[PDB]
């Protein structure tokens, strides 16, 4: 009846968010259980106070203790919440490689992995896979949240393409002469979305779509060579699905991460009032253009470790992880962050292999860290 | 398998397209049966020539009586073939009332009917509605088929409006002023070898947006003020469904009547091929703007039309075609379509009653016709 939410990263763009679509709807949802890293302690005692969940996990031990009795404490605290938490939903909205734990307790729980962090299956490839059930994992971005919906438009052997759409950043239509010169604070703005520091610079440099593009291999199975992406400025189109016959079914909505957080909860149920929709009684346009891939290789850089798989997709995450903050603490320039990238996955011949344990998941990307500074290193 | 289908109006746009789809997918599709009107009697004789179906139906008499070898001749031939042979599939692509009782037969017949003869559910109403069991017609016209596929993105119950697109015709953006000029030349008005003089200015009075929103109303079971309509000048989304959580999902494709016909042929399994896909390898935008309805009431009379009942959309009809042929005679101006519309509407309300019979419909008809040729003569 009611679903039972346990919310991961609680504190974060997504995670707050999604408490106001479970508070907006107590009828279908009820927080369970939050996480946090303890950054921002202000935030989740507020949380704490508005839901009455006391069921908490902090990962900074300074932060806990601070506090003070939370049940969860330390880099293991959001798994074991996840472990020892009766839910029927698990909302992994953490950031970074560091949500594979987390995600792989909560499919071995069998609830429901609506699923925000897209680096833990980008990172876990068949690893993440092997645990999961049919449909256990829902996505929570509005791109694959847009291609679920639009698959409905047909049966599996009618898909010819899945087109991912991006905004193209705030370099769109730049050259490479131009992104030379590029600063954290210039990177730091998104045009449509307002999302935390790391998806930010990843839309800029479009790396995230590289990361969804092999996301949306990983979810619907689909052949990386039929998996397209366009640029659209507007962020209103979030993905669309050509059929054979050639018929194309795109979903659309102003930019609103409620509409697919709230569908991600629900699945397969809508949430009514979710969010806002297209207005037609006024004008507008839907543009849509190519990506210029000479300038922003990071979507067929993201292709071949792909194809490569086993571990190669850990490897592009972890270089990305690597170059992105020092392009951040401002140690390399812009174009470096994709460079380098390409650097460490043209090294990485030995992780082709199919990770068996989350060891060998770990060992990939601890090989990519290592070999991401020697190229920083180097500059 | 192989499904069995008779095409009626053979020899018209429609049904030649839906003979080419059927052509180039022998694996999916068979023609059992042809019907037409008579005046083009040559290319009927070809088909049957080219198919080998010699189960054949001709309206008219005297272009039968060129032949000696029809097993269907005469008024009512085409509902007579439609009631003698056995088919999976009935392609209704006949013009004008004539396409009624041909509906009602096939209906009748339990086969899936394509529906392309805008007069069954426009004029014939609750009669065909009352007649059709749940999915039994499916809509050939490119925005209902639109419809029909985004329709599969959530429940019944999770739809909030239908909102189909219109291309504005060539008067797009005139004032009124601009409309009091207008010419039935300017109104698309060519001897076309392949299209109606009324349809083009159909197009161009926004009529033809009307019908389908009462076609839409009754295909789809929702009330007309959750049917909007939405200018968009390229014509490649071809409507959308927005849904109570604020997802809109939408049909897009380059013009092309292969692709809905093919779909409502082989409903609900999709036809290989039968179209070209957009393509995003080059820029492009999709524009939207609001109809003035002031200086374009014509979707609103319809809406009223439609909320009255009964006989009400056949006399809005019907009122539109003597209007229509008017203007094109030259007899009245280019606003005076929709205004004679409307008057002839607002003395109708003894047609709200609904019809028993089709011979209630073609009084309604007679009436209105009379009313309409009384407006414009001032009599
Ligand atoms: N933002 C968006 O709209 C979109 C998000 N995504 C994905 O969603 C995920 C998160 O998005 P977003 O909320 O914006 O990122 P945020 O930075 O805004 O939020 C990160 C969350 O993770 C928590 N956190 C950080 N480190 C740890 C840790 N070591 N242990 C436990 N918890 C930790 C933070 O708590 P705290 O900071 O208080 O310590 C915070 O609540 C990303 O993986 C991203 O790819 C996908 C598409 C778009
Ligand atoms: N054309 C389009 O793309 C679109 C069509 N529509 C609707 O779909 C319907 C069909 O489209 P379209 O094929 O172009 O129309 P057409 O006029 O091009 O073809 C009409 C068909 O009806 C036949 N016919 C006429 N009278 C009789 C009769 N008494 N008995 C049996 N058959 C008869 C004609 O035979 P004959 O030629 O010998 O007279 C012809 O084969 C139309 O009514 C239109 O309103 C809706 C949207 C767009
Ligand atoms: O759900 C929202 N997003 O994933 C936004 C992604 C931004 P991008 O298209 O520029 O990568």
């Amino acid at each position: 009846g009611r679903l039972r939410v346990v919310v991961l990263g609680s504190t974060g763009s997504i995670g707050t968010q999604a408490l106001q679509v479970i508070a907006d709807n107590p009828d279908r949802f009820e927080v369970v259980g939050l996480a946090a890293g303890g950054a921002h302690l202000d935030t989740l005692l507020r949380q704490r106070a508005q839901t009455g969940v006391t069921n908490i996990a902090v990962a900074d031990e300074h932060a806990a203790q601070r506090v003070g009795d939370i049940p969860y404490h330390g880099s293991d605290a959001a798994t074991r919440l996840v472990e020892q938490t009766e839910a029927d939903v698990v909302l992994n909205a953490l950031v970074g490689a560091l949500g594979l734990r987390p995600t792989l307790a909560a499919l071995k729980t069998g609830a429901r992995l609506a699923l925000a962090n897209k680096e833990s299956l980008v990172a876990g490839g068949s690893l993440v896979l092997r645990a999961a059930r049919p449909g256990q994992i829902v996505p929570v971005n509005s791109e694959h949240s847009a291609l679920a919906q639009c698959l409905r438009g047909g049966t599996p052997d009618e898909v010819a393409k899945l087109v991912l759409t991006a905004s193209g950043g705030p370099f769109r239509g730049w050259s490479a002469a131009d992104l030379e010169h590029v600063t954290p604070e210039q990177a730091g703005a998104h045009p449509t979305w307002s999302m935390g520091p790391m998806n930010t610079l990843n839309s800029a440099s479009l790396v995230n779509k590289g990361l969804q593009v092999i996301e949306t291999h990983l979810l619907f199975g689909i052949p990386y060579d039929r998996i397209d992406v366009v640029v659209h400025p507007q962020s209103i189109i979030h993905s669309m699905v050509t059929f054979i016959d050639g018929s194309t079914i795109a979903q659309a909505s102003p930019p609103d991460m409620k509409l697919p957080i709230s569908l991600a909860l629900g699945w397969p149920r809508r949430v009514s009032g979710a969010a806002a929709a297209c207005d037609f009684h006024t004008a507008s346009s839907w543009e849509f253009e190519p990506l210029d891939t000479d300038v922003f290789p990071a979507v067929e850089l993201a292709r071949q470790a792909g194809v490569a798989g086993g571990c190669m997709t850990a490897v592009y995450n972890a270089a990305n992880e690597e170059a992105a903050a020092a392009f951040l603490a401002g140690r390399i320039g812009f174009p470096a962050i994709v460079g380098i990238i390409a650097d460490v996955l043209h090294a990485a011949d030995q992780w082709a292999v199919e990770p068996a344990t989350v060891d060998d998941v770990l060992d990939a990307q601890r090989w990519a860290r290592e070999r991401a500074q020697r190229a920083v290193s180097g500059m």
